[PDB]
């Protein structure tokens, strides 16, 4: 699994991209604030499935215990769902594509008590995206760091789990050389990449905090398949 | 600041860093589980003073302005508490060296509701630490990226652009001293950016048990310094 090129890994990442789902929201119905969590949580729900069938295409990852990629499932998909949620929003200042139909700003997420402080940090992070002209290929990229690295301190399996992370590591080296960057302009923005999953990090435990609901161990297995 | 090579920015960190304290000492006063928060909660309050002279030593820290440096240590002093905890512990498995005379296994910290999850989740970082034989030089390193980078997505006038914009600097600045010295210590290149993903993808950790332990310490509430007594404390005069 871990024999892929730097090529052939992001090539793998980016066929094993999920689909963009839209809201089950009667685009010709009233819509309500009332409403709009019914509406993300059924979404949330939805792409859940086809982030558990993305991650057992990132590779290496089938190659642990289904005990173990339940766990790192557990741990990182409200990471996932914010780096995605924040990768679709880019190109939306201010706004967060949550779905094609459901384009929403700060002044619609102060609905509820304790969202606006969520939404802004989600929309400080797609500025830093934007700032940062993230490419799709670190993007699948950063993406399965995050699915390795959540749950990796909250257990062969992790010496595994850190090949695999080291792997992708050549990756987005590869790909920041294959772009011209220097050696410092590499580690530079290898580094700054990596301190942003520090934040959605960060982004995910506020986030639960707010929602506090939790995919149990027996689906995310049921999902796995 | 920026001028710094990467040997002039290791013994600037070295130099700062804070000493090691200690935990009131009474031969006839045996360890209780009942005293234990007070005295946490006492030698915890004496390092953040110790902090804030540490940070201030951070090159390029300073150059920001007073507001800024409260809300960067409003949202990293616990990260830095931790991670500080978690260095000291390195080389005692099993246990978490709070001070020399305040060392602690797990089943002291059983005593407190929800503590023990915090607890061993300090001691797999500590377990991290050790088998990739963390550096001192590299502590500090990953200690001032804490500060400088836990608090900076959450501050936006033209003036919050170009403190960002200067933060980014100096963190570009410490990602060179980070690489200069794997270098120095005779990594591959390879291993270098390997090694500094491994050490930045920590970092993701720390914040996560920081958010866990901020919640636990209020699970049981006056919790936190607030932002006049970190001023107060950054707010230095020129009398002195
Ligand atoms: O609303 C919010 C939000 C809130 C405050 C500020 C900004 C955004 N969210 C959305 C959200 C809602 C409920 C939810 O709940 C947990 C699942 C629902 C039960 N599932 C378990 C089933 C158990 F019965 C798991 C998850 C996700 C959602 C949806 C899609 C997206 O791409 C991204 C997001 C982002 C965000 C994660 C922060
Ligand atoms: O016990 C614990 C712990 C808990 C659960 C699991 C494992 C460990 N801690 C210790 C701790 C306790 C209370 C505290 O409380 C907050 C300040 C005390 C009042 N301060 C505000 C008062 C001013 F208004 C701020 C801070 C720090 C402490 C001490 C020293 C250390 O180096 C590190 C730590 C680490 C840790 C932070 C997690």
């Amino acid at each position: 699994a871990l024999s892929l090129t730097a090529d052939q890994m992001v090539s793998a990442l980016l066929d094993a991209e999920p689909p963009i789902l839209y809201s089950e929201y009667d685009p010709t119905r009233p819509f309500s604030e009332a409403s709009m969590m019914g509406l993300l949580t059924n979404l949330a729900d939805r792409e859940l499935v086809h982030m558990i069938n993305w991650a057992k295409r990132v590779p290496g990852f089938v190659d642990l215990t289904l005990h173990d990629q339940v766990h790192l499932l557990e741990s990182a998909w409200l990471e996932i769902l914010m780096i995605g949620l924040v990768w679709r929003s880019m190109e939306h200042p201010g706004k967060l594509l949550f779905a094609p139909n459901l384009l929403l700003d700060r002044n619609q997420g102060k609905s509820v008590e304790g969202m606006v402080e969520i939404f802004d940090m989600l929309l400080a992070t797609s500025s830093r995206f934007r700032m940062m002209n993230l490419q799709g290929e670190e993007f699948v990229c950063l993406k399965s760091i995050i699915l390795l690295n959540s749950g990796v301190y909250t257990f062969e399996e992790k010496d595994h789990i850190h090949r695999v992370l080291d792997k992708i590591t050549d990756t987005l080296i590869h790909l920041m050389a294959k772009a011209g960057l220097t050696l410092q302009q590499q580690h530079q923005r290898l580094a700054q990449l990596l301190l942003i999953l520090s934040h959605i990090r960060h982004m995910s435990n506020k986030g639960m905090e707010h929602l506090y609901v939790v995919p149990s161990y027996d689906l995310l297995l049921e999902m796995l398949d």
